């Protein structure tokens, strides 16, 4: 079984992968552990290989190895990461350690795309198909909350897929720090959510992308939600009711903003802007900007309504918007065996 499989090394850790896949460079990682692309012999084409090491060390890698497991097998949406294979070099359950997710390989995440001026051409389509993405998952029940441009990836071809599934409805000991700039309002106050949550996280990433630096930065919530306010302006009362009286208490005693303006937000400097074309564009990206970045969920625009807006509809598929489609706690040998079970079937 294990003549199956060979090892090479890939900074300090260990591949041990199927012999179909050869030639592995290292193109990422986070948390989860190590991503490759490799060439596969069977297949006859490229592919990226995530190596997750002992996915079942703690509740949190746990729960969300088995979450993207189980959801990546069975979603099946051109702008969500489709698994190609799923492995473990190891041949038994008390062996198990590693688990091995094949996926068609991407050319670059959306952190690289962010540092280039993008014509409204490819930006729109780019932002066309996250929406189109979130249709399918919010569809499907899944409501991601933790969109960021880290797990978004591209083609040369201005191809997007999402990588993974979000949130579950946390202590780690690690150096990783959690990406919480993308995160909405709701999640930041935790003040109960829904679908439109996602569309926070899309417009912080489109923010992203015409300013070329995070929208709202922070060492942590607390400077976070400053950021937010000392842009959009303190929210209004209707929004405060909602919130849990000890984070009401907090918000509703901060110091207070009208904020800025769309326009000074997003200058006419960062749009491209010489053509008629590109004037009337620029007015359209920020016009969906003003209507995506709203604090309070209840005025804030939704996925349909945003994929009807004139900077985004040019690209509106019918087939591409519209197709139909776990949470417990567990100790780590039922992960471990949880996990195992959904690698080998
Ligand atoms: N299929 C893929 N094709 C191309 N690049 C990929 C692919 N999967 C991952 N990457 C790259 O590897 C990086 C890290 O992968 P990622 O899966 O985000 O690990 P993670 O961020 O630790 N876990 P998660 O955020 O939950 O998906 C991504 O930002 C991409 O740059
Ligand atoms: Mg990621």
């Amino acid at each position: 079984v294990d003549n199956q499989f060979y090892s090479v090394e890939v900074g300090d850790s260990t591949f041990t992968v199927l012999k179909r896949y050869q030639n592995l460079k290292p193109i990422g990682s986070g948390a989860q552990g190590i991503v490759c692309a490799a060439y596969d012999a069977v297949l006859d084409r490229n592919v990226a290989i995530k190596k997750l090491s002992r996915p079942f060390q703690n509740q949190t890698h746990a729960k969300r190895a088995y979450r993207e497991l189980v959801l990546m097998k069975c979603v099946n949406h051109k702008n969500i990461i489709s698994l190609l294979n799923v492995f473990t070099p190891q041949k038994t359950l008390e062996e198990f350690q590693d688990v091995y997710l094949v996926m068609e390989l991407m050319d670059a995440n959306l952190c690289q795309v962010i540092q280039m001026e993008l014509d409204h051409e490819r930006m729109s389509y780019l932002l066309y198909q996250m929406l189109c993405g979130i249709k399918h998952l919010h569809s499907a029940g899944i409501i991601h909350r933790d969109l960021k441009p880290s797990n978004i990836v591209v083609k040369s071809d201005c191809t997007l897929k999402i990588l993974d599934f979000g949130l579950a409805r946390s202590f780690m000991m690690t150096p990783y720090v959690v990406t919480r700039y993308y995160r909405a309002p709701e999640v930041i106050l935790g003040m109960g959510y829904k679908e439109n949550v996602d569309i926070w996280s899309v417009g912080c990433i489109m923010g992203e992308m015409v300013r070329h630096k995070i929208l709202f930065p922070g060492r942590d919530y607390i400077d976070q939600w400053n950021k937010v306010i000392e842009q959009l302006g303190t929210p209004c009362p209707e929004f405060m009711k909602k919130l849990q009286p000890t984070v009401r208490n907090y918000v509703e005693n901060r110091p207070k903003y009208a904020g800025l303006t769309f326009p000074k937000l997003f200058p006419d400097s960062l749009f491209p802007a010489d053509s008629e074309h590109n004037k009337l564009k620029a007015s359209q990206a920020r016009d969906l900007l003003s209507k995506m970045l709203v604090i309070d969920p209840a005025k804030r625009i939704s996925v349909d309504d945003a994929l009807q807006h004139p900077y985004i509809n040019v690209w509106y598929d019918p087939a591409e918007v519209e197709a139909p489609p776990d949470e417990r706690e567990h100790t780590i040998e039922e992960w471990k065996e949880l996990i195992y079970k959904e690698v080998m079937n």
